[PDB]
């Protein structure tokens, strides 16, 4: 369309972006990138993103945006997934930055750190239905990405009922797609 | 004055926000919070941020914004540290999100443990060579970019530079050797020569 998204199916960060696109009903051309093989290591891919990371959003002819949270912000500007005021927007960024150091993956520290992140999320959701601005934003979608993978990959979340009720809210949003959905 | 910042003097995250406030010439009132003496974990503090996070920016009375990089964004909207186009703004955030998963966890932990926590090297001997390994891979992403760019986003000084500056500037003090990264080092000096620049030891 314009948007070409370089994406990997079973990647939390890539799913975030596909989920936002679906909730936005934004048309895009999708390009599957096989890491756990070689495809994000190639010179041609490194020509687009030096860090060799997926997802990657081609925003202009040969102009690319990396970092899923940044891509989410980009795609949400002026839409229903960005809140209205400067403070509410910052509040969404706050939870997105949190997700980026607290949930995004020395294996103990990450599992322990994620569990404590889960408690922080739980505590907030006790009194709030959504992470920021009292509505669904890109902050809920960012956080959904990996909390979902945990959910969908056997992790015991039974002690986090507020998180579980929030996950259901997201899934019940019109346009929601699961991580193994394809067009 | 306009804002209240809860800040730790020797914290790199806190210093990011102080640097932005100096560069913006923004009037504010500092409240010192010492992480190392458990001071963010008291009832009174947990009341404003339930996660013990410093820095914290009070906007409204009893409304606190956490996360140094979200604070930076908030302070910069409508300022010369914010770029113009939608794409340039998103690139600034791109680099700040990069700082969040690539610098903070490696160069920042290195800084915290090796420079800030008394006898902390011995506490983290297992973590070190990853911090180094992963921090150098980040500095390289930065070097490679700074080859054809003077600033991280939009061709100008933005909050992305300030965010990256926070830990980048203390790396050589914490077991990184920056001699192999001239573009990085030229960038640090460029940031330091911005009018209104303050160092991490400058007091409000």
């Amino acid at each position: 369309s314009l948007y070409k998204l370089y994406s990997m199916q079973r990647s939390g960060n890539s799913y975030k972006v596909r989920l936002a696109l679906a909730l936005l009903d934004a048309p895009y051309r999708a390009v599957e990138v096989d890491i756990l093989r070689g495809e994000s290591r190639t010179p041609d891919f490194l020509a687009k993103n030096p860090s060799g990371q997926v997802p990657l959003l081609e925003t202009a002819p040969g102009r690319y945006l990396a970092e899923s949270n940044a891509i989410l912000w980009y795609l949400a500007v002026g839409t229903s997934l960005a809140p209205d005021t400067r403070m509410d927007r910052a509040e969404a960024l706050q939870w997105m930055f949190f997700e980026q150091h607290a949930l995004e993956p020395a294996l103990e520290d990450w599992l322990e750190r994620g569990y404590a992140a889960l408690q922080v999320m739980e505590n907030h959701l006790k009194t709030n239905d959504y992470f920021a601005a009292g509505q669904l934003t890109i902050a809920d979608i960012a956080l959904y990405g990996y909390t979902h993978v945990a959910d969908q990959c056997d992790f015991d979340l039974s002690t986090f009922p507020a998180v579980n009720a929030w996950l259901r809210r997201v899934e019940q949003t019109p346009g929601f797609i699961t991580m193994d959905w394809t067009p």
